[PDB]
């Protein structure tokens, strides 16, 4: 039985400032969450709200505490749906009910003696992230670029979405240098219909190929998304347009996406086991992202890529462009590979 | 990891002939899955194969035991997932499918300290099963109805299909005598679309309300089904037509239904667990019923139930019309009731 339920705040700062379309951030605040049962097992999750996905605030968190713990303590994890369905009313603190429902899991885990990835399916060994290339000029983006290649990831993310001119420049001075590599570009919801397939086609046209195109419209746009996918060569997702379960569903019934970029930010474990669910009853493919976990935050995505092995791709990075004092991940991170411990 | 995998034949006598639309069963013969681990434990599942739903024949699904064999010896039941994933190889084999993937979670919990419903959630302490009154004279089903009321039952299954005239005397007779309970009425595909409208329609003009009507028409009649559930008064169920988690995916595409009884051995664990997520992000709700499993198998069903929550009704009651010398069920049968251990 869970006895104590902590929440608590936690400061993270980029290394660099990072900027998408429409927002510019340099440093990441995050709440942990620290889950205690009677036995003295303890679970821990990472909320990394999103005012601009969500409509979070980190302070509006923090302040329901005391609720959330008149929610949950005094019930056995191993009766972990019922801490599911209690969680999903916190349908308003999405980041925070990953955080409380990966805890349990977490803490239900260790009770067992194995680990969430193993609860989780335990499909796959290891896995691979991409990396970030935020927005900058056309120089700086290159010069990043190259030094993640280097680094020896093989899947570059490319942040466009402000200047549909120079994102493909940037998009095609990137790819001369990167050579072998896969490309994932994420317009944060930056263009309308007509450039997002404009952009599609202008790279396409230069013999560049794209893994997955990322929210190239607005949220509320499903249309905007089936038009890009159906008018432009590359594999189109859905983002901000996908936060639950529900959304996915409508997804699907429109034939609107061909990928879905699940984020337990924005789902929580519930939902999004139902999207991996969804996915392989139908056409659509997955890829996991993340907001701005630190490496603790960052752990709950692992476990579940790992466990369910569902995932294409995977962009769990945002731990990489953090200072962070010291690694607290349950797993092993190997350069672009993360692995179970 | 999973050392050796045996298959049994194991024959159950019915206390009278089970007479249903299109056949008549006497006896259920089943065949029993053994898993045995490196560290001893050892896992158990039953199949109970169907010729007419799943095309199965118990002979051809002993003729594969090595096949079975070589495809999941030395594989750790904590990678569950891959388990699951190479028995859907086995979608002409169904019911092997599933006690299979449940052997393997039966095998997972006792080696974690857990049963296989706190695996799966543990939603729910308690479940309650109908009882099945088969097709016979008017005067034999009132009978059996009244038998089963005595017997503490509050929701009757009734079977009908093979004369609309009849059907609709016979529900109308059992209702008089057993007020109080609901009632499931299933055709088996018996019904043209039309035949099953005056059927929902003559009974719904009686005053009776039917709380689930399953698979009124054929198999293969998807708007046949959205017909009944467009032109009738009570919820539609899909059963025949929905075997796996992509038929559902299509039922609900189409609205051609408002339930969908699942069936582990016409989906296995893997598909039922996709079918319960698609379910939760829809308007479907669902029934879980069973074919002709003894003690043991119904076991896999209770589990299943217990730890997803996920049923309005739960027809698990095969066991309940088979003679049976000692009970192996992993789960206490009181009554219509059944709980955990
Ligand atoms: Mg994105
Ligand atoms: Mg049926």
């Amino acid at each position: 039985r869970i006895v104590n339920v902590k929440l608590s705040l936690k400061r993270y700062e980029y290394e660099k400032p990072f900027h998408i379309t429409g927002s510019v951030s340099s440093e990441s605040r995050n709440v942990e969450v620290e889950i205690v049962l009677e036995s003295g097992v303890k679970g821990y999750g990472e909320a990394s709200p999103s005012f601009r996905v969500n409509g979070e605030r980190v302070e509006a968190l923090l302040a329901i505490e005391n609720a959330v713990r008149e929610m949950i303590t005094g019930i056995d994890v191993r009766n972990y749906a019922r801490i599911f369905e209690i969680t999903d009313r916190l349908f308003g603190f999405p980041s925070l009910k990953a955080a409380v429902q990966f805890a349990t899991l977490d803490a239900l885990s260790q009770e067992l003696g194995t680990q969430v990835c193993y609860l989780l399916g335990g499909k796959r060994d290891e896995i691979e992230t991409d990396k970030t290339v935020g927005i900058d000029t056309v120089e700086n983006r290159v010069k990043e670029a190259k030094k993640i290649f280097e680094e020896g990831f093989r899947v570059i993310k490319i942040k466009v979405g402000e200047n549909l001119k120079e994102d493909i420049e940037a998009v095609e001075e990137i790819a001369k240098v990167t050579r072998g590599a896969k490309y994932i570009v994420d317009a944060n919801m930056g263009y309308t219909q007509k450039e997002a397939v404009e952009f599609a086609r202008a790279v396409y046209q230069k013999g560049i190929d794209i893994a997955v195109y990322e929210q190239p419209v607005r949220r509320e746009d499903i249309e905007g998304l089936k038009f890009v996918r159906f008018h432009s060569p590359f594999p189109v997702a859905a983002d901000e347009s996908a936060r639950t379960k529900f959304d996915v569903m409508r997804l699907v019934k429109e034939e609107a996406v061909d990928y879905v970029n699940i984020k337990l930010m924005k789902s929580g474990i519930s939902d999004a086991l139902a999207i991996v669910e969804i996915a392989e009853s139908s056409g659509l493919k997955l890829m996991i992202g993340c907001m701005g976990e630190s490496s603790l935050g960052i752990n709950q995505s692992v476990h579940f890529a790992l466990g369910t092995g569902a995932f294409e791709f995977h962009d769990l990075d945002s731990h990489l462009m953090l200072k962070e004092e010291v690694f607290r991940g349950k797993f092993i991170q190997d350069g672009p590979r993360m692995r179970v411990k």
